């Protein structure tokens, strides 16, 4: 038993609402928040953004330091960062931006990172600015993810076509 309320069960492991991840984080305070990050840990907008900017810019000093020692992230990789207000751990994880060209097989290779955790709270991976159909990416998401992982989907019409067209 967790504290995730208000959820739709898609399978045994996915679980879907309609809800803004900031205000989602902040109430729930997970252990893992999944941030929509690109390979240079630079959170303008999106997703990224939006978390960022609830962190008071926290998120992006902390992900300054990490790219000044790490260097760049892979396109289908991630990074365990603080959560800082947010939950215990931020993971990063870098799904393909459509709108950079770049190839959306990778999205299988993003969501295999939260195999790594238990539970999960995440947006839906290159969906929004990113430029992928977030139908695919839900579905890459059920056929991928074996943890536990609760969606956040902040358009409400866009939530009700993803149940609407879930097989
Ligand atoms: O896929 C992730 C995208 C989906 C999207 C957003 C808007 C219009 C269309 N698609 N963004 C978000 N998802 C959940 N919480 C969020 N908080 C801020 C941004 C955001
Ligand atoms: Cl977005």
């Amino acid at each position: 038993v967790n504290s995730f309320s208000g959820y739709l069960k898609l399978t045994d492991n996915v679980y879907i609402k309609n809800a803004d991840i900031v205000e989602e984080a902040k109430k729930v305070k997970p252990t893992v928040v999944v941030n929509a990050a690109n390979v240079y840990l630079k959170h303008g907008g999106g997703v990224a953004g939006a978390l960022n900017k609830a962190t008071n810019n926290a998120m992006q000093v902390e992900s300054d330091d990490y790219i000044a020692t790490n260097g760049p992230l892979k396109v289908g990789g991630s990074c365990v960062l603080s959560g800082h207000n947010l939950a215990k751990h931020c993971l990063h994880v870098v799904g393909p931006n459509v709108n950079k060209g770049e190839d959306i097989q990778l999205l299988k290779s993003a969501y295999e990172n939260f195999n790594q955790h238990e539970v999960l709270l995440a947006p839906l991976l290159s969906a929004g600015i990113f430029g992928a159909d977030p139908i695919h990416s839900l579905r890459v998401c059920v056929d991928t993810v074996r943890t536990n992982v609760y969606l956040a989907v902040f358009d409400k019409n866009l939530y009700d076509k993803l149940v609407s067209s879930f097989l």
